[PDB]
């Protein structure tokens, strides 16, 4: 009855995030390691199940410990029921769930059965139900000596494999319900990449502080599973440009353009979006290339434009945008207009690579209020964690623009992202850079649900690496989980 | 004739304080662990008993002495007799009761039986009737015979369980006036909590020495059990001002107050307080605002004042204080006045930042008769430990006084434990500082009894602490519990 | 397989939440008395469910009235199955559920089984998933006005024992983040709390009439939830505290302050709070001392102040705000300053008692904008009863200001409801003041879910209550319940 | 544990949506039939529930295909697990579901079992669990094989009977907000049924093509479940009326009208409505009476007007229209006017009958924005299928207007629905209109859920109806079925 291959029951495999480290650093009362049980365990059940419909029935976890004869502490390990907060519990309160206690100077693995508890026959797939945890906590702390400057850390591996009474219920075809579809980053390399925040190929890697200024991106803002965040689309070509209708004003060189759609529609100022998309999200000064398709006479138009973000008639919310052009009237209402952006250009009077602040969201209302409906934040919260920046050098028409542009996710990732719209079966993704040159790994990265990356370095430093080199996606995990320096 | 949980009756749960410590510092002889029989050796029992309102049957603990290969020592457990004091037991007396003496190096846990001895049917839980108790003592000091510059400080686990005649007699309701409400510390963070000893909100925590001066402030001193002592009370508005009657003394600007109750009424001398509540317990000139209202037309009326705490006439307890003030008039000594405090100032001729004396008590009583019923003095009874101080920083009006303030306690913590009124079933209580975003522990602090908080640390240090850090109760050990250094 | 105390399963006890009355103004068809099945509803069982993660039977539900022999009508109690609307169901359709009537007259306890339907093997405590519910509902008209006067008030009072084959499944530690934590409220007694909306003591309770202006304050909000609305702090030391730079203004005696933040920090205009953290909440003249700190020789000179909010130059939400101060030029631009409150004075040149109007809420952004994101109106409902007000009163310097204050929580209250977090039951819980010394209930009053009490009272009226009297939580009941008269 | 009668567990019965058709004119791989499991499927069972609360248990299904014998074809039957979505499925992953292909030529009735697929005891009546669904599709396109011009659509029957296993839970009382109240038609005629649009009775039925205009009315939209779009309003006379404040504009005619509420309050621009309720959705001038009560003296004035639905002007959304007169007094400003449609008028200059423009949509907000809110555009979906309009004939008073009408559904059938808020089981309701007198059928016409009647005929062609007949409802077909030509 939907039986499966008898190795997979006759033996162990490792679990996706199943390994851990203990450092005399730890304290008691730390959540060392935590995993909901489930098929995802094993990655072999992970992808059969893709096929089946329901699945009951516990498991058995081997737990591998390195440690030897010269070391003390304990830990322990504990299956915490379906609904019950695991945040906050005391050291001493663990125990009192059914716990088992492994010393640090074990050799033989410890096995432990984890049964499934339920309320119902079996469990769906698409239904995501609550599933009994595993917690592994430190109980008694870590004494032993340290060989040099190097501290004896010890590492537990975790490997699962399906109880007898694991069995799947109804078959059903493999790819027509991308619940259960796994998720996959794409593998293009670090310099075909194209950055999101403006049409501009990606040029390096940043890393460094970002405490003294609030990193609030409003493009490429998109979670794990496939959701849209404050302005940011698919389209690598609409990033920052505008169409609909332009007005000329008398007395001067400027114009009023009136937003339209990106398919030439009415715009609606009530939507929930902070601005139409494609609005850039920085302020400074951009030059652009203005382009009409006017009847009549004909329609060969384009002259050299220039639009502020920081302007006080900047109202992209409202529909209503400044540009300054070079010619006194040559344009008309009534025809629809594009403007293609070129680069960012700087004003006499200001300080040098002050203008373009990346940081600094402009007031897309205007005066009238405060903008509403922003992306999230994003700041790191672990010690040691910086964030990763796809950065890229911008040209400039006239002075000297602060050249440096970042992005915490390319238009690429995004798109993928919202291609394939794979559920995250954690709170962050195990993302490591590797060379397929020679096989090996430059360095580790988090990949957080909220749509940003973390590594563990301090100060500033330009990431070297091979042009070959790309991600690649190991295991969800849980935020307990630590990285090693880079 | 109750039933208990067939669960617990076979599984082993660690007791709330039931974790200790072995370490080099601790010289023979010293009672290291201490518990008296009863529903507090196992958190579900401590919590079942608060249903009933008897018990009687024995224990069985298992202790977990998991040490390190290198260390060498000797520990004794003893049951001692009901009726029979421990305040100066020796090892050798200890030897003469029942004894089962166990190394430090033992890996199997040390499995002890423990009968109730009783001359009744039961014991009453709302009583305090003495029982069998259990001592582990230190019999051999703890040497390490190991390479290298290391401390093997070993920490013992301690677990309990009920023997098959434990049972229950009468059922009660969990009222409030009972031996209930656990133990328990606010979850509020350093930022939001206020000063005792002065209305400024904290900023930071100190630690450093305290063998140079006398540690005994009157304001914000309570016990962990919900007693108040010296001048503490729970406003904290109320904390360093004064209401009552003026009187202008010819020829000068000063004038001579007589001070009110609490709310209206008149001071009594009699009472067995130092001071009326809320009188400030450092020596210095505070600076403050005079207000009257007359009730004649309404008219509110606030002038500038100035106290001088270190003068002869400031007595407090006579019921009598002196007020410095510019005006000398435009004041009816026939109307209630109230004096809300500003700031401290200091004479700029004397020393800089040394005439606020943080640490020196005024006394209340003037030249005649000398301070009566103080609050006990406050100092470290460890090698190594110091006091933790939540420093603020008042106010300054003129010069540069000495704006750096200490207090032990913060209001909010004095509040809530006069609110509620948790019995302490030890001396110290383990407080652990968290970073809820993170889950490590940042240091571990010991919460005396008598109101004061010790840490392990050598030399000044001001403590860097996360913005969302809290503190949280672990467990309750005795006074000889070593710390872990930060 | 579990075991409970024989006794619980052979005895009646009080449901914490089953106390309800019936008064001549409900109407057949109005619903009295709602309850889901749950171990809640059992004290003991209630306790022990905290012990527990899956409770797993039904239970015998009894009922007592106390009715005079006058008053007549019927009363019936009925089980709603796990998901069906209760919306509209009127009299004669409840009979068709498993019912009991009971006669108003009625000495002795009717008893109703409630056995439990589900189609899961047991039911979880931390979840929503639907239950049976007990109803209990009028079903003939009451006619009780031939006797005694005022309304005459019908009690009821509900038992429950759990069933023969109640269990539970799961044992866990009883956690403080359970989210099972019982409701309570601070035994502090009513003199040594502190008023929310200015660092002052409070002193009396007071009760009358709203209609003749808007109550809408924005200090001392708090719902009972433990979610800040409005403009609430924790801290009583910074209720109108204004921290921040300090510039002169040439040829007169006013400052221009701008606000940092109450950390010192860059202030955040971005924030959907109304006002910055701290401010006033009243149009008024407030008298205090601000003092300025120099860093490297602490001169620190404080200065006599006044802030005069409601007018065109207080716009604490844009981050200026106006100081009226005798030296106009005793002061370094280049040092952060602190306003310390001491109290309010009222114009001479204007009528006696009128410059502190408490209600009004000043013009936070001055002429630029109508505020927004204000906390929300309180109004009593019910007819019948009053708003109660924690009233107080400040000190005066000048002139002739009103004294009266009025806060609707004190700021203990705040912050025991915000460090809590207990869920909230219903959208009315049930407090009674009671006297320690001889354990007598003086009056009982509602504390509504939206952070405010209410006592059934008509006419202004003080208070006359003994120095030690705390209050204490019962239960939570709906908004049909009839409160007792109050009386003193 | 409730009994069914006998007679139900032994014979067959037709569900109510129970036959459908295959024709030439189907595609391979459409959904022919789609049904859930559950009392629906049987109509004693569909009554019985509605006393009940749950079930449990399977069914027995038969399918007649008597089909000629000169056609070929083949039918597939599959069963679709509960929580697996059927949204894209193609013939291939239907075949990898348990399957049975069959022809269309089939004599015998095919017998299929269904057995409930749950992971609960019971499901729940008032909640909408998914459950075991069948599904029946073209697998093989008919085609037919016989000499003569003719079209051999096949009729299929399905009947269904309860298994024995079948019970229910609870009882319930049969009250009005549940899964109650099949859904009905009135059995009221044509002819005093009442236009939506307009206050006109109607006097014919007309059928014709609708791809050279966009059809997208306002007025009197009604889903098939009891919920109103855009503008539609239950009173027949506040169709078209204005209510709300007059202003005379200095120099000319026109007057300025504020639009108050439905009855006196004062209109909200913030509502999700397109235009206050009662407001024409057809660009002409509308000629009626201003009506003025003065409470002066209690005098009615009543004044010829006409409005100008396409003005710039006309901007009901805003609150604010203008009305065109002959006098430009006698009307005060500060009292309640109500304005009451008597006709439609048209410049005769302009083109004939070619003014109304029944089928355009004038601009609820003027120049400025466009139209927001609209009920969604109403086509066509299967070949050969045109829309049914009820034609009425509004008067005229000027010049040769374009009196021809069409509207929807009658303001007693929108009336019903929102009445009634009968469930819809299925998205097209059959419809056959049938004489009483002589029980033969004229037509049969689907009635889409989204409000509106579809009928298979080909180009322009007045319905003719005997003055008895009336609409009566059969079963629930899907979007594929296909109509006997009339």
């Amino acid at each position: 009855q939907n039986v499966i291959d008898p190795w997979i029951r006759n033996n162990f495999v490792q679990a996706p995030g199943g390994e851990f480290t203990v450092s005399p650093r730890n304290a008691p009362g730390e959540i060392l390691w935590s995993a909901p049980l489930g098929p995802d365990l094993n990655p072999y059940l992970s992808h059969l199940a893709r096929m089946y419909n329901g699945y009951a029935g516990g498991f058995e976890v081997q737990v591998i410990l390195a440690g030897n004869a010269f070391t003390a502490g304990k830990i322990i390990f504990a299956a915490v029921p379906p609904n019950f907060p695991t945040e906050g519990l005391s050291p001493s309160q663990v125990t009192m769930f059914p716990h088992i206690i492994v010393d640090v100077r074990q050799l033989e693995p410890v096995l432990i059965p984890l049964p499934d508890v339920r309320n119902n026959f079996y469990h769906y797939n698409q239904s995501n139900d609550p599933t009994i945890k595993l917690i592994a906590m430190l109980y008694t702390p870590l004494r032993a000596n340290n060989a040099g400057d190097d501290v004896f850390t010890v590492s537990c591996r975790v490997l699962t494999r399906p109880s007898p009474d694991f069995d799947f219920i109804f078959l059903v075809p493999p790819t027509v319900e991308s619940r259960t579809k796994p998720f996959t980053v794409p593998i293009l390399t670090v310099e075909e990449m194209t950055n999101s925040r403006f049409p501009i190929p990606l040029e390096k890697l940043f890393t460094g502080p970002s405490g003294a200024f609030v990193v609030q991106p409003q493009n490429g803002r998109c979670t794990t599973d496939g959701v849209l965040l404050g302005t940011t689309q698919l389209s690598p070509v609409n990033i920052c440009t505008f169409r609909g209708d332009v007005t000329h004003i008398a007395g001067t060189h400027d114009y009023t353009m009136n937003l339209a759609s990106q398919n030439w529609n009415n715009y609606d100022p009530t939507e929930e979006i902070p601005a139409p998309l494609g609005t850039p999200d920085f302020v400074g000064k951009i030059q652009g290339v203005l382009t009409q398709t006017t009847r009549g006479d004909g329609s060969t138009r384009g002259h050299k434009a220039t639009v502020s973000t920081g302007s006080v008639h900047f109202t992209p919310k409202l529909g209503s945008v400044q540009f300054t052009t070079d010619t006194n009237n040559d344009l008309e209402t009534g025809q629809n207009t594009k403007f293609t952006p070129v680069g960012v250009v700087q004003d006499g009077n200001s300080a040098h690579q002050n203008e373009p602040q990346q940081w600094v969201l402009p007031n897309y209302s205007g005066r009238t209020g405060h903008n509403v409906h922003l992306a999230p934040a994003v700041a790191p919260t672990f010690p040691g964690e910086q964030l990763l920046f796809f950065r890229s050098t911008m040209p400039g028409c006239s002075g000297y623009p602060n050249m440096n542009l970042d992005c915490l996710l390319p238009q690429e990732w995004v798109l993928h992202f919202y291609q394939e719209a794979a559920p995250a079966q954690s709170d962050v993704a195990l993302l490591r850079f590797v060379n397929p040159d020679t096989g090996r790994v430059l360095f580790e990265c988090k990949l957080h649900k909220s749509g940003y990356v973390t590594v563990a370095h301090t100060g500033p430093h330009d990431l070297v690496i091979p042009p070959n080199g790309y991600f690649r996606f190991d295991s969800w995990v849980n935020q307990f989980y630590t990285l090693a320096p880079m």
